[PDB]
RNA sequence: AUUAAA
RNA sequence: AUUAAA
């Protein structure tokens, strides 16, 4: 069977890091009964129309809390991922070097990824409403 | 991606071939490369395919309760709701013997018709109003699937 | 338990 | 011009 994978895994050089992470990776609707769905989206944070402004800081704010505040007042859960959206830029190429699922997203565009749980009907209005309240935090230039 | 496949290819390159699931599973990860921007806010596609209850009520057809005469209450909804929907599925074609179609020729026009019995809400709008229109039409699209 | 739209 | 959440 397939756990000729484990056997890889533990004598493959840890030096190639995206094999060793798929490896790891490779370890294996109805709306009348209304029961919780899950969604998400990724929205691009326009770095390249606007480089000179910070969106990861506008986002989060002091601790955290206008993130925190977005999430409770749309009842969705969002996490910035990809290039740039660590703060220690040193830490963040050795964890995308890591290359570890959970790091992986370092490989990709600065981004947010927005999260709901909820039946489908509310769990598509409440993304909906997410969406709507975020871009004034990734449009600098909202006026006009 | 610029970053991330010169390193799976240099990885193929220079990877032992005796691991031989580590390098296909490198492999696929190459064919795959051969996300929503909201300050353009051009329109998105989004689709939800909903099933109809034939396992809970077999002795209810749900498919003619949702067209009406000549499709006006489906239409009727599609326009209300902002949406397309499209009844697709083993049983969508009234002719069940013209059905499993093809379907050995293959075709993803046809293809459908190995899902279960379904119902493809599509709606084309703007991120914010995509969402929000498929919520509202999920609300509905109830009321024909509980009677 | 006759609804058939795109 | 700052903000650093999970």
């Amino acid at each position: 069977y397939l756990p000729e994978l484990m056997a890889e895994k533990d004598s493959l050089d840890p030096s190639f890091t995206h094999a060793l992470r798929l490896v790891n990776q490779e370890i294996e609707i109805d709306v009348v009964i209304n029961k919780n769905m899950k969604l998400g989206q990724k929205v691009l944070i326009p770095v390249k129309q606007f480089p000179k402004f910070n969106f990861v800081g506008k986002l989060l704010g002091p601790r955290g809390n206008s993130l925190k505040r977005l999430q409770e007042e749309t009842l969705t859960k969002m996490s910035i991922l990809g290039k740039g959206s660590m703060r220690d830029k040193a830490k963040e190429e050795e964890l995308r070097k890591s290359g570890e699922a959970k790091y992986f997203h370092l490989n990709d565009d600065l981004h947010v990824l927005i999260e709901v749980f909820a039946p489908p009907a509310e769990a598509y209005a409440r993304m909906g409403h997410a969406l709507e309240e975020i871009k004034k935090f990734l449009i600098p230039d909202y006026n006009d």
